[PDB]
């Protein structure tokens, strides 16, 4: 019994969490004192009174896996090495934005019914949680502007033209353009974002 040991080293932590109590106790033979070595995440542990810390609160979007090297010495010559790791889980703590509040296209009043008015390019929002699926919504601001314009899905924002354009019955179409990080509208967390897209119908 003159080895070094933990009764655990890997760990999960959803990021947000302050943990403050130890991870670990570490199990020091007699004349043996234990360190954090180099190849540790830094400024992520400590080491007191032969257990382990996290002295910080993970972030998923900066660092997903946190390693902490334990060097076990007896008078400053290396006995054993362990490693600890802290996978961090993801939280859906970051809200979808789009690069846009208002925003106008104009569109010939010939455009093939079924084109593609819009690309998803310039439609789409962009969510700092990598991981979260983007569910978008248009809820026309005008009436009768969902008669001539869909999404092609909730999960692929390109603008379709559904009947033909008539400039002189209906020039300008407006859109409440929505987007949620989760496929539910009323649960916890979830996150929306609101833009309007203004479609000006050009004459021949
Ligand atoms: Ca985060
Ligand atoms: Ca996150
Ligand atoms: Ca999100």
């Amino acid at each position: 019994a003159q080895y070094c040991s933990v009764n655990k080293d890997i760990f999960e932590v959803e990021e947000n969490t302050n943990v403050t109590e130890p991870l670990v106790d570490i199990h020091v033979p007699e004349g043996q004192e234990v360190t954090l070595g180099a190849l540790s995440t830094p400024f992520a542990f400590r080491i007191q009174g032969n257990q382990l810390f996290l002295n910080v609160t993970p972030d998923y979007e900066e660092k997903s896996l946190l390693e902490a090297q334990l060097l076990c010495q007896s008078g400053g010559t290396l006995v054993t090495q362990l490693r600890v790791f802290v996978s961090v889980l993801d939280v859906n703590d970051n809200a979808p934005e789009f690069p846009f509040k208002t925003k106008e296209i104009r569109v010939e009043e010939d455009t093939k019914v079924n084109s593609t008015v819009i690309p998803e390019t310039q439609l789409q929002a962009e969510d700092r949680d990598k991981d979260d699926i983007l569910f978008y919504t248009l809820q026309e601001m005008t009436a009768g502007a969902s008669d001539y314009f869909s999404l092609v899905s909730v999960n692929r924002p390109a603008l379709r033209l559904d009947r033909p354009l008539d400039f002189y019955e209906r020039p300008n179409m407006t859109f409440w353009l929505l987007v949620r990080d989760t496929p539910g509208e009323n649960v916890e967390p979830s996150h929306t974002a609101t833009a309007t897209l203004v479609l000006n119908v050009v004459p021949a």
